[PDB]
């Protein structure tokens, strides 16, 4: 029984719940994301900024089935086109807008990935995405407002890859965090 989160605490402890078994319901697990209103005052500890690009600060680590984690966009920080390593993506905003490109998996001929769509992803929506759908970029394309997302991957997964829009040739990935459960981890 899906009941609206009242903070990330609360959304939290839902999602433990919605991934206690071994299989994932990707309509209630997006519903309640977008259900959680964005309280900038729940998540200020998360929200550790860099300078020159994006960061990764994990928030929790799921009992093992699921990395959460807060993405921290700069002004004109974004991500390569990348994919999610056999695992569920759900993105969530937390403050600002985010463009979400979605790409076609590249063929084994060297060719320039053509954009298959973009939407812009706004305060509180919650996109889903995993490797039977596609490929995606996000980006924070402002100039003026970083952005802040929330960010579930079922299972996690510390690698992936990063393709070349020119050619679709791929290179592996290790993501690396910029904090955990608040701490700055360098
Ligand atoms: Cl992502
Ligand atoms: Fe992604």
């Amino acid at each position: 029984e899906l009941l609206k989160p009242r903070t990330l605490a609360d959304l939290i402890r839902i999602l433990h719940e919605l991934f206690a078994g071994d299989e994932v319901n990707v309509e209630e697990v997006q519903a309640v994301l977008e259900a959680y209103e964005s309280n900038p005052a729940e998540w200020a500890l998360y929200a550790k900024f860099d300078q020159y690009r994006y960061t990764r600060n994990l928030v929790d680590q799921g009992n093992g089935k699921f990395n959460l984690m807060i993405l921290c966009w700069g002004e004109g920080h974004g991500s390569s086109i990348h994919d999610h390593t056999d695992s569920h993506c759900f993105l969530k905003l937390l403050q600002g807008n985010l463009k979400e490109t979605l790409f076609d998996w590249p063929d084994k001929k060297s060719n320039e990935m053509i954009k298959k769509s973009e939407r812009t992803l706004r305060e509180n929506q919650c996109a889903y995405i995993n490797d039977s759908i596609g490929l995606h970029r996000v980006e924070n394309v402002s100039h003026t407002e970083p952005a802040v997302s929330l960010h579930l991957f079922s299972p996690p997964f510390d690698t992936c890859h990063a393709f070349d829009q020119r050619t679709g040739h791929k290179n592996k990935v290790t993501m690396t965090f910029h904090s955990k459960f608040g701490i700055r981890t360098p």
